[PDB]
């Protein structure tokens, strides 16, 4: 979730309300290639994936888009809408609305080519949603290593602080009945709490801020914040196999990818307590 600063700068600008400019791109000679009533069949069968895509489904869907084209001109273009639909999402639109606004603008698209959907490398913002992973495969190859942000609210995260024991180690250390800092900076698997995310950021480093306090003995309560060190995606696909399979794997080999920084803003304010 996390609201998004008034103004944030979208990467796909609104142009004329609706979806009509929006997503798809320039043209060449000389607007044919097909009758000129027709939706483009690129989005036709985007329209028609709909259902699977923005499901659980969808990475089996896409695997056998993968492969039925070799990662060609309808692997992109669906791959290209993922991004743009995660993006959507992350700036508070549901999801499959977008999609379709995205599929339905694609269609007016007059050429039969992989730019007939653009990827503006600006400002992406992952969603922590069903297509992030996607959002972020798709920035590997078509954001000419541009950073992103994913917002650490939508991370998924849920750390429990009591067992880490690197940290819990810390706290209990000697101190007065009062005040006393900690800010420890440890490794975590963002796996503990989503496997989404971790297809996307696998060890993230985490740090923790603020003080602790001691009452008749006795327990303490830390309250402080939780906030996340930048990550890099290494977009090079031989590590996301596990993930995107083997065809999916070998065809991605063959196309050229750039790693690229991913930036974890914000606060997870953490309160907890403990004893002895
Ligand atoms: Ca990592």
């Amino acid at each position: 979730p996390i609201e998004l600063p008034p103004t944030y700068i979208t990467p796909y600008p609104e142009i004329s309300a609706g979806g009509n400019g929006t997503y798809r791109g320039q043209d060449l000679s000389s607007g044919q290639s097909f009758p000129r009533g027709m939706q483009n069949p690129v989005a036709t069968v985007l329209l028609l994936q709909g259902d699977l895509y923005c499901s659980p489904n969808c990475l089996a869907t896409f695997q056998d888009q993968a492969r039925r084209d070799s990662f060609g001109i309808q692997s992109k273009v669906a791959l290209k809408t993922f991004a743009a639909a995660d993006q959507r999402e992350a700036e508070g639109r549901d999801l499959r609305t977008a999609y379709n606004e995205i599929a339905t603008d694609i269609g007016r698209s007059q050429q039969i080519n992989e730019n007939i959907i653009k990827y503006p490398p600006g400002n992406h913002v992952l969603s922590g949603g069903l297509m992030t992973p996607f959002h972020a495969l798709a920035h590997g190859m078509f954001g000419l290593g541009a950073p992103l942000t994913f917002p650490i609210q939508n991370v998924g995260l849920n750390v429990d602080i009591r067992g880490i024991p690197d940290v819990m180690n810390v706290i209990q250390s000697a101190r007065p009945v009062g005040t006393s800092s900690l800010d420890v900076n440890f490794a975590y698997d963002v796996g503990k709490d989503s496997n989404a995310s971790w297809l996307t950021l696998g060890n993230i480093t985490l740090r923790l801020v603020g003080t602790i306090d001691k009452n008749a003995s006795g327990a303490w309560t830390f309250s402080g914040e939780i906030r996340a060190f930048n990550d890099v995606y290494d977009a090079n696909p031989s590590n996301h196999r596990g993930w995107l399979g083997e065809n999916l794997t070998s065809l991605l080999s063959a196309v050229p990818f750039t790693s690229y920084s991913i930036e974890i803003p914000g606060s997870l304010p953490v309160t907890v307590s403990g004893n002895l």
